[PDB]
């Protein structure tokens, strides 16, 4: 049972991806989707919607399922089962939260240089409308040293 569940939207639209530079905790300093840990009495869905709002003030008429990664932390007892979804039907404008500066991307010019580096591996799926599972194995925040992806029917 040593898993924790997580949540990650993409705001995806046909010519430009929404992502937040993190400004405090887990990832600063990085362009992270919209996320994080899911709450007792609320859906994973649910979790997803309130992380999205918490960071960007946006909510959204629908959330699509498109993949799950799992994230190993050497030293640390918990797996993070991060269930990803994507929407393009964004309610109002984002705004810079305490956690989060929002900025739309043009998808070529995805600044891989500044993400987890797991991105450069899952994330080219996520834009090429692929669904998929992924597990990371981390050493610190910088070091991937084993992982697994691939492409599966349903999430
Ligand atoms: C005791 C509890 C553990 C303390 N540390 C953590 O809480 C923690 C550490 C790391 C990550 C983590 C986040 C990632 C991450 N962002 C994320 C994921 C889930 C919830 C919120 C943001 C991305 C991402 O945003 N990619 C861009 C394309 C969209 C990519 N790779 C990631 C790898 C990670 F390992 C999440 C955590 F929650």
């Amino acid at each position: 049972g040593a898993s924790r569940l997580y949540t990650l939207v993409l705001v995806l639209q046909p010519q430009r991806v929404l992502l937040g530079m993190k400004k405090r905790g887990f990832g600063a300093g990085r362009w992270n989707g919209f996320g994080g840990k899911v709450q007792e009495g609320e859906t994973i869905e649910d979790g997803a919607r309130r992380e999205l709002q918490e960071e960007s003030g946006l909510t959204v008429d629908a959330l699509h399922k498109v993949g799950q990664i799992v994230f190993e932390f050497v030293g640390e007892p918990e797996l993070m089962d991060v269930h990803v979804f994507c929407t393009d039907s964004i309610q109002g404008t984002p705004v810079e939260s305490d956690e989060m500066r929002p900025c739309w991307f043009q998808l070529d010019q995805i600044p891989f240089k500044d993400m987890w580096p797991d991105d450069s591996y899952w994330f080219p799926l996520l834009l090429q409308k692929k669904k998929f599972h992924g597990y990371f194995k981390f050493q610190g925040q910088d070091t991937i040293l084993d992982y697994t992806l691939r492409e599966v029917d349903t999430v």
